[PDB]
């Protein structure tokens, strides 16, 4: 399965995209914001067209995870911020996280942010990037971390099941499945969850997490 692999690489390997005070390059592509450097173009898809529409042609910030392009490109779903409001400091996310069942809460700079209104996805890949680093979650972390819960699972790991929630201050959630790969296992298909360009007000809420097995 494709998926394992990509998942672990595209999620815990693959450098993150990180861009600070960029200019979307103002097409006229409605469902496409585009940033240049002198050797690519990222272009980012995202269903919220009427963001992309006020985010046209202005100074922006960009974070998550991008995927080849032919030629000189390259692609992330969403990801994009207004560069007008940031908090005076980062701030780690709480995370209260099941892990078989056994509850903690844990705050790391791994997962933190300093946008007043931070995207999913960046809370996300970065979450399980220190998932995977802290419990071993696809496998193949590369330390003696998360050894204790053992390699059963296709990723040669302790885990296939689990959950990340947004839990908003007013009991609002969403919610994203941690071993989801996609109709294929291609990252085209599996980071396609980030096109709505979904934000959060970093300030006002924290994370809940769940991983689990099952044979
Ligand atoms: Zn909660």
């Amino acid at each position: 399965d494709i998926g394992i692999d990509n998942l672990r690489n595209f999620y815990t390997k693959k450098d993150f995209v990180d861009l600070k005070d960029v200019k979307d390059n103002d097409t006229p592509i409605a469902n496409q914001l585009q940033f240049s450097n002198e050797s690519y173009d990222l272009i980012s898809e995202s269903k919220d067209f009427n963001k992309f529409s006020n985010f046209k042609g202005k100074k922006l910030d960009v974070f998550g995870i991008s995927y080849n392009g032919q030629c000189n490109t390259k692609y992330i779903y969403g990801g994009v911020t207004a560069t007008n409001e940031y908090l005076d400091k980062s701030r780690n996310i709480p995370i209260n996280i099941w892990i078989n069942g056994n509850h903690k809460t844990i705050s790391t700079n791994k997962v933190s942010t300093n946008k007043k209104f931070v995207t999913a996805q960046e809370i996300d890949v970065k979450l399980r990037k220190y998932l995977q680093e802290e419990y071993n979650i696809y496998g193949h972390n590369g330390t003696k971390k998360g050894e204790e819960y053992g390699h059963k699972s296709k990723f040669y790991s302790g885990f296939n099941i689990g959950k990340v929630t947004f839990h908003l201050n007013n009991n609002d959630t969403f919610s994203y499945d941690l071993f989801y790969t996609g109709d294929d296992g291609l990252p085209k298909s599996f980071l396609k969850i980030y096109e709505d360009n979904k934000t959060v007000e970093s300030e006002k809420f924290h994370l809940d997490v769940d991983i689990s097995y099952k044979e």
